[PDB]
């Protein structure tokens, strides 16, 4: 399940949609959409190449499909 794989991955420093170090990056809409990342996929592409301070989380890691849930997970749960 993508709650479960963010829950596994993401939830530490990004607790509840938010950012642990960097205050004003969170996983809120409006916030990550002002980015560029605005759809499934494009949650899915950025964990690959992500911002400074955030580990990178590879496709032998985390496979497409499981990115991709991800995603699913992040843009639902994160109004
Ligand atoms: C696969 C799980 C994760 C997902 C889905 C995720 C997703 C995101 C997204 C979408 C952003 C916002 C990008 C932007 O607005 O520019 C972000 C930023 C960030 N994330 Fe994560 N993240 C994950 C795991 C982590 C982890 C484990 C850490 C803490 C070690 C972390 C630390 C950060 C930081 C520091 C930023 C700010 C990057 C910058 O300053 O450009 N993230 N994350």
């Amino acid at each position: 399940g993508g709650g479960e794989l963010f829950a596994t991955h993401c939830a530490g420093c990004h607790p509840q949609g938010g950012n642990t170090v960097h205050p004003e990056k969170t996983l809120a809409r409006a916030r990550r959409e002002a980015n560029g990342i605005r759809t499934v996929r494009d949650v899915a592409a950025y964990i690959r190449n992500p911002g400074p301070g955030m580990p990178a989380f590879g496709e032998a890691m985390i496979p497409p499909a499981d990115a991709l849930k991800i995603g699913e997970y992040v843009v639902a749960s994160f109004p």
